[PDB]
């Protein structure tokens, strides 16, 4: 038979991971994770991980605005694996913002970013000014993961003023006034695998 | 017979998972999960998980506004699996908002986001400006899951002021003034599988 | 059969790594990591690592502005590996900014930069003024990693004024008003592998 | 078969290294490392290492401005290796700037520069005024490294005024208003390997 | 077979070295190392070493300005080796500038210069006025090195005014408004190997 095998364009990702804890212990936290994509015009993957043993794949393809326009053809592929223990603080006062993402953005974004260990990733993005054949894709993803807990923990001796903690926590608002394709997908804790694909056209006259 | 097998376009997801608890222990919580999709114009999947051992698939295809218009064709596929123990806090005071989603959004959104561990996902989205052949889809999904409890737990010694807890909990309002196709599907607790597909056209003159 | 083997153009990276801790101990920190890509027009990989045992690959290809335009063809390849222990401070007061990246940039950027040890990398970038065949790519990546924790730690004797710490922490905002393809992917802690590819055209008349 | 072996043009670098610490001890530091590439027009590799056991390779090829234009063809190759202990200060007051790089530069730059020991490197650069065939490259890199920590450390006897330290730290901002291809990749600490390639054309009329 | 062996034109350098310390002890330093290449038009290698056991190779080939133009062909080769102990001061007050390099230069420069011992080097440079075949090169470099630390150290008896030190330190800024190919590569500390090649043409009408 004919050498048709070059027709095997797309498989997004495949992965394994296994692990325990994200934590924190004493006095001040002005502290919180992410929040995503307000007023943006395009394709956005927000992927974030506070915690360890991390892997991800993202793909994204765009038409941005209206006018004279061109051709588009995109492809992506990976496999990746990890195993891990913890994320932890003791006793730092924390003016500690973990990473708010991609407001008023245009085109393609992978915000794919971490605090933690044993990190791997694959990022892949494309803009055109294109109209006509718009949305085509094929075959996509596979995955596995095995694990425990997001957590805060604290203990101390019976001093005159024991157990002193002060803390304040945002986690993950999404997509307000967004236009396009928005994938927000974030974790807190270990053992993270994520897969994505996005395809678009929009404008005005 | 003819090589017709390329006609096998669509199967959404298949999965297994099994696991125990989402919890919390001492003093302040100003704290609550999500809430969804007020005044939005499009296709939205809200998927959220506080708790571990997580997997999801989302697909979404759109026509947004009225005017000159184009062709649409979308496809998606995955299988994925996980197993896990807990989500937990001890003794953090919590200004702790878990993630309110996708109000005043347009086009396509997957808000697919977690606090917890052993995470896998596949996200897939598409806008066109398109009118004519609108809604077609085929064959779709398969699933399994096996588990225990969402939970709050607390105990302490007989001190002068024992058992001190203060807490406040929103869970999941949906779709107020929304137009389009809205899938809101969220969990609190472990062992999460979710599947989705959405297809649309709307506007005014 | 014919000597077709020169058709083997692309594989992005493959890697292994395994390791423990990013930390810090006594008195002042005015200190924080990165933040990325505001108002930029192009292809940007932000890769940053505070912590050790580091490896990365980046590729990026661009069309910048509109006018008379030319041909584009880019290729990249590596394998690399590392293993490590820690990142740590004791007792320095710290006016200590770790590296904010690539605002108001144009064309291609790899900001690929570290504080820590056992460092390897491969960077690869290209601009053209090009219109026509825009987005093509093939076959891409492989990866592995195995590890522990981001961490702050502190202990001291019972002096008249014990446990003196003062600290303030930014981590990683992304992509505000950006146009083009933005990959932001940063770590804090050891054991870092990252892979990227970006492809574009945009302008105005 | 024919003597085709001269077609073996490109392999960028291959390396090994393994090592411990960058540090500092008593009284004044007005002190900080690098910062990179503001307003530059071209191909820049910033490679810097405070710390020992160092190796690097850089390649870079350019078109600068628009007008009558010529042909381009570039090639590079190395292997290199090192092993080391430390970087350290005791008790110098320090008006100590480590090396800010390549602002308002044009053409090609390798800023490849160190403070520390067992140093090896290979630098390679080329400008043309060229338009037509722009971006071609092939086969690229290999690497390994194995190590410990960036660090500040301090101890002293119980004098009338013990533990006197004063210090102030910039590390590595990048690419502001840059045009072209920018690789910024710097380390602090020992055991450094880095690899790079860049290719371009830009101008105005 | 034919006597083709004369086709073996290029190998840049190969080397070994191993060693300990750069230091300094008591009272005044108005003192600092190098800084490089502001407003220059050409090919520059800055190589500098405060510290011992030194070896280097540089090659550089140029087209300078536009007009009637000629042919170019350059070649270079060496191997060299060294082993050493220290660089050190005690008690000199120091109006001590170590060597700022090659600002407003044209054509080719090797600034290749030291303070320290067991010194070897090879320098090689060429200008033409040439246009046409511009950038060709082949096969390049090999290297090894093994070592310890850059360092300041000080101790003294308990006199009425002990530990008197006063010091001020520039290290290595690069390439501001430079045009051409700039390799800046400098060390402080022992055990130094460096390799370079540069190729160019630029002008105006």
């Amino acid at each position: 038979p004919a050498p048709t095998g070059t027709v095997a364009a797309a498989v997004t990702d495949t992965q394994v991971s296994k692990d325990n804890k994200f934590d924190d212990t004493k006095t001040l936290n002005n502290a919180g994770a992410n929040g995503s994509l307000s007023n943006s015009k395009g394709n956005l993957g927000a992927n974030i991980a506070a915690g360890s043993g991390n892997q991800q794949d993202n793909a994204a393809a765009i038409t941005s605005s209206a006018g004279d326009a061109a051709t588009v053809f995109a492809v992506a592929d990976i496999y990746q694996e990890s195993k891990d223990n913890k994320f932890t603080n003791k006793g730092t006062q924390n003016n500690a913002l973990l990473n708010n993402s991609a407001n008023n953005s245009s085109g393609n974004v992978g915000v794919n970013v971490a605090a933690g260990q044993g990190n791997q990733q694959k990022n892949n993005l494309a803009i055109v000014t294109a109209d006509g054949k718009n949305v085509a894709a094929a075959s996509n993803t596979e995955q596995v993961s095995l694990d425990n807990h997001f957590l805060n923990e604290a203990s101390s001796k019976h001093s005159y003023k024991p157990q002193y903690v002060v803390n304040n926590a945002g986690l993950l608002n999404s997509a307000n006034n967004a236009s396009g394709n928005i994938g927000v997908n974030v974790a807190a804790g270990a053992g993270n695998q994520q897969s994505n694909t996005l395809t678009l056209g929009s404008g005005c006259t």
